[PDB]
């Protein structure tokens, strides 16, 4: 509840960061950020399970 | 970076979720969220490096 506003910003933000992952010219940076955003989605699902 | 304003809000948000971990009632959820927020902090500092 107290975090519904913050998740309201957070979820499009994760979408934008995973979308910006494709735009990195560097291949290592693109691979790391793409894997990190995949991990971040599962993490944030678990985090809001814990908060809820 | 079109994420500069985002991170200015993202890191205080991570702090608030770390503080809210302490007020969870199941102790295992408290431990799990605390550890999660620590990692979230380190990981988003990295992601902010990859976006620059
Ligand atoms: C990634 C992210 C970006 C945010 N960006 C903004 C923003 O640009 N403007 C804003 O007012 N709140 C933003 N927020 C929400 C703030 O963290 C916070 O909920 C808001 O300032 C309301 O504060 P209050 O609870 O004291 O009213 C963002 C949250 C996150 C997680």
């Amino acid at each position: 509840s107290a975090f519904d506003r913050d998740f309201g910003y957070l979820m499009p933000f994760l979408d934008r960061v995973a979308a910006a992952a494709s735009d990195l010219e560097d291949a290592s940076a693109r691979a790391e950020l793409t894997r990190l955003m995949v991990e971040e989605k599962a993490r944030w699902q678990r985090i809001q399970e814990l908060l809820g």
